[PDB]
DNA sequence: CCGAATTCG
DNA sequence: CCGAATTCG
C-alpha cells in the first residue's frame, strides 16, 4: 500500500467457524494466508474463540485484535498496525439474544479519515427471525447515531433473508448495501453455499447471502470499488477454512 | 331453529380411540343436532358412524387417510348434493366439503374443512381460508351459507386475509364473544396431547352468510368437556354446539 | 397440534 | 447452520 492507494479502505468480513474444532489450527492458517495475500486494512471476524485469537496472534501478527467477548464465541475486529489508529471500542448489547450475540464497534482513524467500524453475528436460523430483525434494527440505529463527519461501515454475518430486511423498514435512506450498490454481481452473491461448501456435511443444496456490508454515506463520500469472495480453496485436510465464504471489499473515501 | 355440532374428533390418535369414538357419540346423542361437522375422521371411525349414526346421512371428504364428514339428520335435513373442492397445495390432504340441503322451505349450503395445521403452515392456511370465503360468496343469495370447521386460525391470520367480508359473520363474534366458549383447543383444560404448558386457541370457528338478518345465532356452547373412563377426553379439541334461527 | 429442541437427509 | 421430520417439555 502506497500513495496511490491512500484513499481506499480494504477489508475482509468472514465468519470463520471457530465453533468447529475439527482441523481448526489448519483452517486458521488458511484464513491467515488469505489475510497475507490481500493485506486488508481491517478484518471483521465472527465465531472467534479464544484459541483462535492465539492463532491470529501467531500468523496474523501485524493486526491488533479487538474482541466482542472474552469467553465462548464472539466477534473480532482486526486493525492493521501502522495504517489504522485505534481510538476506542464500543459494545452494544442485544438484550434478548439467546446466542450471546452483540454489536462490536471500533472507532479509528485511517487514511486521514475517521471511521466507525461495526460487526455483529446476528441471531442464527430461520426460527429466530424475529430476534434477528430486532438486532438488525439495533445495528441500523447505531449506524445513524454516529456523528455526521464519521464514516460508518458495518460488515458481518447477518443471517438475513431478503424478506426480513423489508420487514425491518428497509435500509434507511443514507445506508447502503455494498453488494446492492455494485449492481448485485452474481459472482459474490452467495456467502454460504452447501452445494459448493461441504464443511457442515449437509446433504442438500441451499445457498444464502448471510454475510453483508452496510455503509452510511452522505452525497457520494464513500464509493464501493470492488467486492469478491475469499476462502473458496480446499486446504490440505480437504476442508474449507469455514462453512462461510469471506468477503473482500475495497471502498474509496471521496471529497 | 336449526342445530349443529362441529368437532375435530382426532381419529389420528389411536390411543383409546374406540372408547373416545363412543364418547363422541354419547355426546352427540345428548344434543341430537340436525347437522354434525366432523374433522379427522378415519375409515374405521367412519364405519362406526355409519352404524351408530345410521339415523344420519353421512357425507365424507375422502375415503382414505383422514378426512372430514358432514352428518345430516334424516327426516329433518333433505340431502340435495355434495361438492368437494381441492386445496391444490395442501400437504395434509385437506379440502373443502360442501353439501346443499334443505330444512323445510329453507335452502342451505353447509361447508366444512380442516385447514392446514401448525404455525409453520400459516401461508397455506390463509390461502385455504380465501378459498373457503370465496366459495361462501358463490351460493345464490336466497341460500343460507354456513361454514363450520377446524380452521387452525390465529386472529392475525384473518387480518392478513383482509378480515371477513362485510356479508360474512363469525357466530362467536355475533354472540358478543362469550368467554365461556371462546377457546376450543386448550392444553390447560385438556390433557389428551399431554402438553405440559398452558396454550389455548379458538381453532374451531363458524362463519355464515345470510340475507340481512335471515340467520340469527341463538346459542354457542362447548361440548366434549367430560373425561372418559380412560381419564382422557373424546378429543384434544372441544366441540362447538350452535343453535340458530332462520327468520324470514 | 403449543413452542422449543433435536435429529437427519 | 438448510429444512423437513421428530421428539421433548
Ligand atoms: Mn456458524
Ligand atoms: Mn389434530
Amino acid at each position: 500500500k502506497g500513495l496511490e492507494d491512500s484513499s481506499t479502505i480494504s477489508f475482509i468480513t468472514w465468519n470463520i467457524d471457530g465453533l468447529d474444532g475439527c482441523n481448526l489450527p489448519e483452517r486458521a492458517r488458511g484464513v491467515c494466508s488469505c489475510l497475507a495475500l490481500y493485506s486488508p486494512d481491517v478484518v471483521f471476524l465472527q465465531e472467534v474463540i479464544p484459541p483462535y485469537c492465539a492463532y491470529l496472534k501467531k500468523r496474523a501478527a501485524s493486526y491488533t485484535i479487538i474482541t466482542g467477548n472474552e469467553e465462548g464465541y464472539f466477534t473480532a475486529i482486526l486493525l492493521k498496525k501502522g495504517r489504522v489508529k485505534f481510538k476506542s471500542q464500543e459494545i452494544i448489547p442485544f438484550p434478548n439474544t439467546k446466542m450471546m450475540r452483540n454489536l462490536l464497534c471500533v472507532n479509528v482513524s485511517l487514511g486521514g479519515n475517521e471511521f466507525c467500524l461495526m460487526t455483529s453475528h446476528l441471531e442464527s436460523t430461520r426460527e429466530h427471525s424475529a430476534e434477528r430483525i430486532r438486532q438488525l434494527k439495533t445495528v441500523l440505529g447505531k449506524m445513524q447515531e454516529a456523528p455526521d463527519s464519521t464514516t460508518v461501515i458495518f460488515a458481518g454475518d447477518t443471517n438475513l433473508r431478503d424478506q426480513e430486511v423489508i420487514k425491518c423498514g428497509g435500509l434507511p435512506d443514507n445506508v447502503f448495501d455494498a453488494w446492492e450498490f455494485l449492481g448485485k454481481p452474481k459472482h459474490c452473491q452467495y456467502t454460504w453455499d452447501t452445494k459448493a461448501n461441504n464443511n457442515l456435511r449437509i446433504p442438500a443444496a441451499y445457498k444464502h447471502r448471510f454475510d453483508r456490508i452496510f455503509f452510511r454515506a452522505e452525497e457520494g463520500h464513500l464509493i464501493p470499488q470492488s467486492l469478491d469472495l475469499v476462502g473458496l480453496e480446499k486446504l490440505d485436510c480437504g476442508r474449507f477454512p469455514s462453512d462461510h465464504w469471506g468477503l473482500l471489499c475495497t471502498l474509496n473515501v471521496v471529497l
